[PDB]
């Protein structure tokens, strides 16, 4: 077996505890190269003459090129030394340890996890483990208060087509009025984009981190929404824009005024004075040359404590969490501390990060709890919407992302389809509703936290920013209530099947020819199998289903009963159909 392709490290996403006494270990190797993987272990100070405990590493999944093996280690001592025993497709065995590969357990060495401190067990909020979040872009959801509209507000019609500077009147009062709709739908949390004082319609260019923007309301109205939402089982997550401030932020303006006499010049990255008010900025900003968004020096204690107080104040209004905008561009020390402050102020406040590349650095358990799953979106787009990838590539991409981080994080990844930064999924699907629904059926049953973008639930469409930010369709006859009900039902299933919210994932079938993909979620003795006929034609499959995990399943969407004959289940699905099979346990 190609030894150069065998990986593992006693830390990170390959070694970590899931309790003060249990260590999870994962190992990867070239696909099909290793057939069996066992973990021989013991206490670090245990005598050489003592008996080595065993542990069988299960084949947790396999992507395009790798096989992932996973096993659990019981460590009452909270200290452990372990070595792997890999067997090839032809009896060939070999030990794998910190020293290297040897046919003699001794010469291979033995990996070590020095100690499992209880304060380092990756822990995330319990409510966020089984949530369905709804993303609200305030300016475009509901105008409940006509009196606070910006000047030049355009019509709130379905044929409306926003500009980079348009305003429609969306406010917090509108949200509050819509809580019945949100509750009917079944969402358990609402993610808001920035809602703090700022001149734009997106408000990511913060003018005052301590005041709800005037066109959105006031502290009372906000407090009111938080309460009205809570009594309906709906939590509130706000968008923290800590990487940069808007050029209206008091501190920036003071610099713009007093130049390098400013008590706040080191709160930013100023290269020379005076500070530019042109198209050529002489201060660091978000992205490239974006005058309105100067970068905050979060490394500066002065700036850190301020932003931290901004956190305290909103946390004092009762919000349940944060989504950290452009988080990968602010220092780790800030986030570790931000975590200690947040989590001490409220143990159940969820911290979600927005990173557009491997986020394993912020997902060890001492910073964020999860992040936006842009990976889930790229896989879903290319599989369901554009048809650029088949069931087997889909399976792979899905699995590679699964192994990226520790389970605590993976379990809570915000699985989105689109955002206020992309074309609307239904549009990615070229208006094809059939394909659209299958993606939702998948999103609502897959591993992670499903995130619904306002309007998708009733059929809205649109190109990227700003056409994806159209005013919400509220007139019932202009809404696809058929879809609404579809969402509602799936949302009820997810809440009802513990498997769907707390189980693990395992591929079940993937025919690249038929383009049929299926997986199975499992928690304790419950099993739920999702079959997806992602093709425009009627098709028939035979899925391998040993009767140890049940010989009978029930299609949760239709109520049809299916049975296994000699360990094989034969299904027939209509074009673009998907069945959600519960094993009754
Ligand atoms: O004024 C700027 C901008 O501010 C706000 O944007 C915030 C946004 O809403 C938050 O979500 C977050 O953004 C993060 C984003 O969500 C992540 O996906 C990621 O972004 C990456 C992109 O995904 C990736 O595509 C790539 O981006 C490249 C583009 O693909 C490429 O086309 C090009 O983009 C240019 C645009 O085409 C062009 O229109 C122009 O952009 C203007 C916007 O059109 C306009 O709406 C506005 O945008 C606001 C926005 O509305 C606010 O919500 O002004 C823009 C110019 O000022 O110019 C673009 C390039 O100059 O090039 C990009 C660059 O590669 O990479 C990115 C980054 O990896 O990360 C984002 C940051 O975390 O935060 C922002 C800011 O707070
Ligand atoms: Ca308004």
């Amino acid at each position: 077996m190609l030894l150069e392709a065998i990986f593992h490290e006693a830390k990170g996403s390959y070694a970590y505890p899931i309790s003060e006494t249990q260590l999870r270990v994962r190992l990867r190797a070239k696909k099909g190269d290793v057939v069996r993987c066992e973990v021989l272990y013991a206490d670090r100070y245990a005598s050489p003459e003592e008996e080595l405990a065993h542990a069988l590493a299960g084949k947790a999944g396999s992507d395009e090129r790798f096989d992932y093996f996973e096993a659990l280690l019981e460590c009452s001592t909270k200290r452990v030394k372990y070595v792997f025993l890999l067997t090839g497709p032809q009896g060939e065995a070999v030990y794998f340890g910190e020293t290297g590969f040897s046919a003699e357990r001794s010469k291979a060495g033995v990996f070590q996890y020095a100690y499992i401190h209880r304060s380092e067990v990756f822990t995330t909020p319990e409510w966020a483990k089984e949530a369905v979040i709804y993303q609200i872009f305030p300016e475009r959801f509901a105008n409940g208060d006509p009196s606070n509209d910006p000047p030049g507000t355009e019509q709130w019609a379905k044929d409306a087509r926003p500009r980079h500077d348009s305003f429609y009147g969306g406010d917090l009062k509108g949200v509050i009025d819509r809580l019945p709709y949100l509750e009917e739908l079944g969402v358990t949390a609402l993610y808001f984009t920035p809602i703090f004082a700022s001149p734009s319609h997106h408000k990511y260019d913060t003018a005052d981190y301590l005041a709800i923007d005037p066109q959105f309301g006031d502290l009372p109205t906000f407090r009111r929404l938080v309460d009205e939402a809570h009594r309906r089982g709906i939590k509130i997550i706000l968008d923290a824009v800590f990487n940069h401030a808007g050029d209206q932020f008091f501190a920036f303006r003071d610099v713009l005024q007093k130049g390098e006499q400013s008590r706040y010049k080191d709160w930013f990255f100023i290269e020379d004075f005076p500070v530019s008010k042109t198209s050529r900025t002489n201060y660091e900003t978000f992205a490239v040359q974006v005058p309105a968004m100067p970068k905050l020096r979060t490394e500066n204690p002065e700036v850190k404590e301020y932003l931290f107080d901004v956190a305290r104040f909103w946390m004092e209004q009762g919000i349940d969490g944060w989504r950290l905008n452009v988080a990968n561009e602010v220092d780790h020390a800030f986030w570790r501390e931000f975590r200690r402050l947040v989590k001490s102020l409220n143990p159940d406040a969820l911290i979600v990060g927005e990173i557009w590349h491997d986020a394993s650095g912020w997902l060890m358990g001492d910073q964020f709890d999860s992040v936006m799953n842009y990976l889930f979106r790229e896989s879903v787009i290319r599989f369901f919407a554009t048809g650029e990838i088949h069931a087997e590539r889909f399976d792979a991409e899905l699995t590679r992302a699964r192994m990226l981080y520790p389970e605590q994080a993976a379990q809570g990844l915000w699985n989105l389809l689109d955002s206020h930064n992309t074309e609307r999924f239904l549009t990615s699907c070229g208006g094809n509703e059939a394909k659209f629904r299958l993606a939702v059926l998948f999103q609502m049953t897959y591993l992670g936290t499903p995130l619904i973008y306002y309007g998708d639930e009733i059929g809205m469409a649109g190109a990227t920013d700003p056409d994806c930010r159209r005013p919400m369709i509220w007139e019932e006859k202009e809404q696809n209530r058929g879809l609404f009900e579809f969402y509602k039902e799936l949302i009820r299933l997810r809440h009802r099947l513990a498997s769907l919210t707390r189980g693990n994932v395992r591929s079940w079938h993937a025919d690249k020819q038929a383009n049929l993909y299926a997986f199975v979620r499992t928690v304790q003795d419950q099993h739920v199998g999702v079959v997806l006929n992602n093709r425009g034609e009627k098709q028939t499959v035979l899925l391998q289903v040993p009767e140890s995990g049940g010989k009978t399943w029930l299609d949760c969407l239709t109520g049809e009963e299916v049975h296994g004959k000699q360990g094989q289940l034969k299904l027939t699905l209509r074009p673009y159909q998907g069945m959600i099979l519960w094993n009754g346990r």
